[PDB]
């Protein structure tokens, strides 16, 4: 896993948890490491097609819209 | 932002890039936090639903399976 658990918990709780499981917050690192994995994994082919080796922000942001 | 920016670079190489810029790392970091509220506010309200202050994996799974 790439992503950190203890930001994730911080999330939860500001948007007003009283209280986290760790369950919650390991659960929710993975669903958006797996989120983040298919949005770049499009955003590869796509500066691919504009010629680039390097991605960039405008890629991403493409990308998330091609999720619709 | 509660994300840090060096595992979302890290997202993004394990997906296959051969580079990436700051921008694109920054990008994919706010949009993943984004997601994660919006996320971490439905799973509060299901937890609120079945009697509880603490937030558990099955709310947060419900709400992932509530943004369809």
């Amino acid at each position: 896993m790439e992503l950190p658990i203890a930001p994730i918990g911080r999330i939860i709780k500001d948007a007003g948890a009283e209280r986290v499981s760790d369950d919650a917050r390991i659960t929710l690192a993975k669903i958006l490491e797996e989120m983040g994995r298919d949005i770049a994994s499009e955003a590869i082919k796509l500066a691919r097609h504009a010629g680039r080796k390097t991605i960039k922000a405008e890629d991403i942001e493409l990308a998330v819209r091609r999720f619709k």
